């Protein structure tokens, strides 16, 4: 059975306007800005860009990856489709 989400997590993330994106749950490093109550801190493989979510927006990659990890146009979406394959625990 599930558990909640946790950093090193590995999804796709669903931002308005953007595809299922390949991300992670990122760790929040001693003394950095904490995400607001109910979201996580994700980093987004390509564009390495961090934006703070909740999990109605969070699919497990592992699960998805047949329908979302497809090639994509936008920018920095194929790099993320590398990242999250090849080394998704690398610091960025």
């Amino acid at each position: 059975m599930p558990h909640a989400f946790k950093p090193g997590d590995l999804v796709f993330a669903k931002m308005k306007g953007y595809p299922h994106w390949p991300a992670r749950i990122d760790d929040i490093a001693d003394g950095a800005v904490k995400p607001p109550p109910n979201k996580y801190p994700i980093f987004f493989f390509g564009t390495h860009e961090t934006a703070f979510l909740g999990p109605k927006d969070l699919f497990p990659y592992d699960k998805c990856k047949d329908k979302y990890g497809k090639p994509n146009k936008r920018k920095g979406f194929n790099e993320g489709l590398w990242e999250i394959q090849n080394n998704p625990h690398a610091s960025y």
